[PDB]
């Protein structure tokens, strides 16, 4: 009800993501989230970008943890799942669209570059996401948040560092609450 309890629910979600399978990645899902948010904040990005980075893979676990969907590597349309969850909590359409686009961003870059820059897990999930963008690249390039999405995606591919200390979920509590009141 209050933004503080709303945020407490998300922080609780995030904290729980820690104890979940790695879904084919080198570090846990909580760690992955925290790294992207770090790279985003330390880079000067705005709070909406930082929040989108932190929460971009929420959909792998917020409504189900059916990792078998993408052959063990994640939940079906996790980008849309997480995006809709946050729209539900009251997040900006901007955050939501950035999250929803992080998969399109992958599909784009792969058609326009990079498949080697992909983790083993990410390459594999592409074949449950519509594969390489064909035409599609035009619509995606015609997105207002086009560069933004690519940015999110950049941090996404970076947030896989083994043995890296980064601020925990609580570091982001004030940031989420403000976003909500806004
Ligand atoms: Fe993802
Ligand atoms: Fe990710």
């Amino acid at each position: 009800l209050s933004n503080s309890s709303k945020v407490s629910v998300l922080i609780s979600l995030l904290e729980k993501s820690r104890d979940l399978d790695y879904i084919g990645e080198a570090i846990n899902q909580l760690e992955h989230s925290l790294q992207c948010a770090y790279f985003a904040q330390r880079s000067g990005a705005d709070n909406e970008m930082v929040l989108a980075a932190l929460l971009h893979d929420l959909g792998h676990y917020c409504n189900d943890t059916s990792f078998e969907d993408m052959g063990g590597y994640g939940v079906w349309q996790h980008e849309k799942v997480g995006a809709d969850y946050l729209r539900g909590l009251g997040f900006s359409e901007r955050v939501a669209c950035l999250i929803e686009g992080h998969v399109a961003a992958k599909r784009y870059l792969v058609s326009s570059k990079y498949l080697k820059n992909l983790s083993d897990a990410s390459r594999k999930t592409l074949e449950y996401q519509g594969g390489p963008m064909d035409g599609e690249r035009r619509l995606f390039e015609e997105r207002e948040d086009f560069k933004d999405c690519l940015k999110i995606r950049a941090w996404d591919e970076k947030g896989k560092q083994t043995d890296l200390k980064v601020p925990g979920p609580e570091h982001y509590r004030k940031m989420m609450e403000e976003h909500l009141s806004e």
